[PDB]
Parts: structure tokens; C-alpha cells; sequence
């Protein structure tokens, strides 16, 4: 579990997990004047990790304005920071730059400017990221194609070294879809996650307001990534505003991994209100958040929806049907495999509504709704403040009935002796007496 937000007033978050046992976190600060860095042995530990300013804007000329979207990478024994910056003369003449350090600790180490990342076209450029596919390092970034009437398109290239591309860039996406062209016609913030022999390049689209969202390109890892034909663009956003959870304009993401290395983590920013207040560039309230990526059966990532503030939700799978998860459909609770609408299968465990050390299970996509029983059937329904609802939505957490060590079972608070159990895949509360009943009433959280 994570507690969101991770950091207030930090946009364009980048987190890098190093082999020294630390996560390193950099981001865009509201002043746009410097590159900050913090570190911690765990992801949650980053929330209270102190920042060091590692580099500050130049007093005059290039690298002197709009210090935007730093990423930190460890490459061939050295640290590299990728960032964007305009000039004091022309604040909107934004280009891409790199810093290098050979120090073990990048917080305290000394940094060297490696200069601008050169590209054949001299145009607005930012959001450089680097990644390796099958021993070949690539750079992906956002840049204006001057022959297109838009803001930025996505480019990719091979690299000669961490600060220089090799050969010619290829344009692999341009903003053309309705959801990419709201306010401004933008593809920016590329980020790469790899899974199942596929390469998924997420990116941000539209203006940086509530319309901000993630798109995604997909390619095979065996394909020529410099051939635009290798990439397939998702026709709809893969991550967007959720009014229900009060999360607006989620975007400019990166990817990291959990403490145990086994789960992929989506790192992004958003706001908790819709309408921009004041000069859009100057609204400082974007905050950094974390949530686990779930992998669809078809090998594609499922980002779900930006989750409610506070503790993150979990998924509950069945003991006897390990691929089936508790989910709601038309508000009825069932167990089901291959949940495409991920958030129907996410619930957060909260202090019981009926107190006395019980727990309740709050819907991730319908905050304020809970798993509750009525006529012994389990539904996801809105808390109305009634005693009946509170009682019907509270359970005693028990050791699993088929797995005392690792499983979980849920005993009704108002009907002791009855447990949450599935029957013909639908969830009910019933007494447990047989081996099969015990299995039907045992679940696992995050397994
Ligand atoms: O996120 C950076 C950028 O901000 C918005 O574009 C503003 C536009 O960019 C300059 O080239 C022009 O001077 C200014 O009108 C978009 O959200 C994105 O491209
Ligand atoms: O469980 C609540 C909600 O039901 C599912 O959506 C229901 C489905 O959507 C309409 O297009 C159909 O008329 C209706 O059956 C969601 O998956 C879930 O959040
Ligand atoms: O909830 C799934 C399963 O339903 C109940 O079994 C009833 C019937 O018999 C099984 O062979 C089929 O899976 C099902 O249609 C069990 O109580 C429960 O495990
Ligand atoms: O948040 C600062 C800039 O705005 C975003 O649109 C760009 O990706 C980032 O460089
Ligand atoms: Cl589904
Ligand atoms: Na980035």
C-alpha cells in the first residue's frame, strides 16, 4: 500500500530504483528554477525524505528559464539527469539538456553539464527519457515537428552515449485524436514500461489542465522501434480524470518497481480540483502520486483510474478460484476472472462503519459506497448514514478458513456465524460448515 499524495507541489515525477538499496526521486518544482533530488530505502519513505537542490538555473542565457521535468538515470557507472530549459531571452525556446555525475551518492556528488541534446530540427523540445530494449539504448522525447500545426509530437532515436543521439529520429506519434487536442495539440512526457515481450510507451496528451491524460503506444520488443509502423496507438486514453475519486488531469508519468521488485508502479501527478486557478503556467498545485500497475490477461497494462487520496485499494482473489476476484457489476458483488474494468475489483479496507474493531470495504470507483449485505446478498451500495447500512457493511476480519496463515475471511458483524462467500460466483453471507464452504469463504488480498 501507498498513501497518496506522495508529495505536494511536485509535478512531472521521476523515480529511479538503484542497486544501492535506494529510490531516487526528482520532479518539476513550481518555481521552475532548479533540479531537486531526494532518496529513501522505500517508496513510502520518499514522502518525508529531505530534498537537496543539485543544480540551479543559469543567471543568463540558455538553461536559464523553465527548468522542467528532470529524470535521473544510472548508466554505465555514472548518474545522468535529463531535463528541459528555455533561455532568459526566450523563455519558450525550450531544449533538452543533460547532467553527469560519477559520485556514488547523487545528492552529495558533483555534477557536470553535458550540454544540449542535439537534434536535426531546431525546435521546441522537452521531456527526454531513456530506456534499453535488448541491449540497445534509446532516447524518447517530445518535440515540435515544424511542418505540423500542433505543439509537440513524440520522437525516438538510438543513442551514441547518454547525451547524444545516433542516426536520425523517428516521429512515432502526433496528437490527432479528440482527447489529445483539447486546449493544445500535445503529445509529451513519454515513459516506457516493458512486459511480456512488448514495449509500452505511455505519454501525456492535451493541455495540463483537467483534460490532461495518458495515451499509449505499443510495440513488440523484437520490432524496429525506429520504424513508426512498429507502434500502435491506443484509440482512447489509458489513464484520465476521475471525478468520482476527485482526481483531475493525471499525467506526466514514470514507472518504477516495488520493494520486492515484483510489482510495477505507476508514478504520476494530478490535481484534486477541476478548474485552473490563475495564470495556467503559474498554478502550482500538481502533486505526485503512486499506484500499482495490474497486468491484463492479454499482456497489456491496466492503470485503472487515479485512486482516492489516502491509502491505496487492494484486490481480493478467491482461494478455490485464484484467477477470480471480488468485483461489482450493476452494483452486485461476484467473483470473476479477467476484470477489464479494473476499479470494479478494487476495495480499500477501512475502519468498520459499525465500530468495535470491525472493518468495512470501500469501493475504489465509488467512494462512499461499500460492500454490504441485504437479504444475505452482497452488493456495493452508498452509505446513507443509517444504522442498518453501517451494520450491514461491517465485518470482523478473520484468519482464512481454508488458509489460516495467509488467507482472509470476513464474518458479518450483525450476523455472526455468517461469512462472505461465493456461490455460483455471486457473493452472499452464509454459515460455513463444509470443506467447500471454507474455501468459498477464503480470499487473498494482493496475491
Ligand atoms: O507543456 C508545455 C507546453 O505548454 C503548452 O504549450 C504552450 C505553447 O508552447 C509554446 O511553443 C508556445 O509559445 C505556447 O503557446 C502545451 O500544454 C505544451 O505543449
Ligand atoms: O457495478 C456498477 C457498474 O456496473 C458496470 O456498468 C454497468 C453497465 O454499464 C452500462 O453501459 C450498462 O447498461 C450496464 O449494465 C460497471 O462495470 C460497474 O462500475
Ligand atoms: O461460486 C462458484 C461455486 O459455486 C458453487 O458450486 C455450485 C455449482 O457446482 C460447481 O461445480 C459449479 O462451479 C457451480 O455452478 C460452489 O459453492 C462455489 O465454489
Ligand atoms: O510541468 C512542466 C512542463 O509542462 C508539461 O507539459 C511538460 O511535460 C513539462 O516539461
Ligand atoms: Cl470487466
Ligand atoms: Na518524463
Amino acid at each position: 500500500t501507498f498513501t497518496n499524495p506522495l508529495a505536494e507541489k511536485r509535478a512531472d515525477p521521476h523515480i529511479f530504483k538503484h542497486t544501492d538499496g535506494y529510490y531516487y526521486f526528482t520532479a518539476t518544482v513550481p518555481e521552475y528554477d532548479r533540479i531537486v533530488l531526494r532518496r529513501a530505502t522505500t517508496l513510502q519513505g520518499l514522502a518525508t525524505a529531505p530534498e537537496t537542490t543539485i543544480w540551479t538555473k543559469h543567471a543568463s542565457g540558455v538553461m536559464g528559464a523553465h527548468i522542467w521535468a528532470p529524470e535521473i538515470h544510472f548508466i554505465d557507472g555514472k548518474w545522468y539527469v535529463y531535463f528541459a530549459a528555455g533561455s532568459t531571452s526566450d523563455v519558450w525556446a525550450i531544449r533538452m539538456y543533460v547532467l553527469e555525475s560519477g559520485a556514488a551518492n547523487p545528492l552529495t556528488g558533483s555534477w557536470t553539464e553535458k550540454g544540449q541534446i542535439a537534434t536535426p530540427v531546431s525546435s521546441f523540445s522537452l521531456d527526454a527519457t531513456t530506456f534499453v530494449v535488448n541491449g540497445v539504448r534509446h532516447l524518447a522525447w517530445a518535440q515540435r515537428n515544424p511542418a505540423e500545426d500542433n505543439n509537440t509530437s513524440l520522437f525516438i532515436a538510438k543513442m551514441a552515449n547518454p547525451w547524444t543521439i545516433s542516426g536520425t529520429p523517428t516521429e512515432i506519434s502526433q496528437p490527432t485524436l479528440s482527447w489529445e487536442t483539447v486546449g493544445y495539440k500535445v503529445n509529451e512526457g513519454p515513459a516506457v514500461i516493458q512486459h511480456g515481450g512488448k514495449v509500452f510507451l505511455t505519454y501525456s496528451a492535451s493541455a495540463t489542465d483537467a483534460n490532461y491524460c495518458l495515451g499509449m503506444l505499443s510495440a513488440s520488443a523484437s520490432a524496429d522501434l525506429l520504424n513508426a509502423a512498429s507502434w500502435t496507438k491506443s484509440s482512447q486514453p489509458v489513464f484520465k480524470t476521475s471525478e468520482a475519486t476527485g482526481q483531475y488531469g493525471p499525467g506526466h508519468n514514470s514507472f518504477t518497481v516495488s520493494e520486492d521488485g515484483k510489482s510495477d508502479i505507476l508514478v504520476y501527478h494530478d490535481r484534486n480540483y477541476k478548474d485552473i486557478s490563475g495564470d495556467p503556467l503559474n498554478d502550482p498545485n500538481r502533486r505526485t502520486r503512486l499506484q500499482k500497475v495490474y497486468w491484463n490477461a492479454d499482456g497489456t497494462p491496466n492503470f485503472g483510474i487515479p485512486v482516492a487520496d489516502g491509502v491505496t485499494p487492494v484486490r481480493f482473489s478467491s482461494y478455490n478460484y485464484p484467477d477470480r476476484y471480488i468485483r461489482h457489476w450493476d452494483f452486485r458483488a461476484r467473483i470473476e476472472a479477467n476484470v477489464t474494468n479494473l476499479a470494479d475489483s478494487q476495495f480499500r479496507v477501512v475502519t468498520g462503519l459499525a465500530g468495535s474493531g470491525t472493518i468495512s470495504l470501500e469501493s475504489a470507483n465509488y467512494p462512499g459506497y461499500y460492500l454490504r449485505h441485504k437479504n444475505y446478498e452482497v452488493w456495493v451500495e452508498k452509505n446513507d448514514g443509517s444504522s442498518a447500512f453501517k451494520n450491514d457493511a461491517s465485518f470482523s476480519r478473520r484468519a482464512g478458513l481454508a488458509d489460516s496463515a495467509d488467507g482472509i475471511a470476513f464474518e458479518s458483524y450483525n450476523y455472526p456465524g455468517r461469512y462472505l462467500r461465493h456461490y455460483e460466483n455471486l457473493l452472499r453471507i452464509q454459515p460455513v460448515s463444509t470443506a467447500l464452504d471454507r474455501q468459498d469463504a477464503t480470499f487473498y488480498a494482493e496475491k
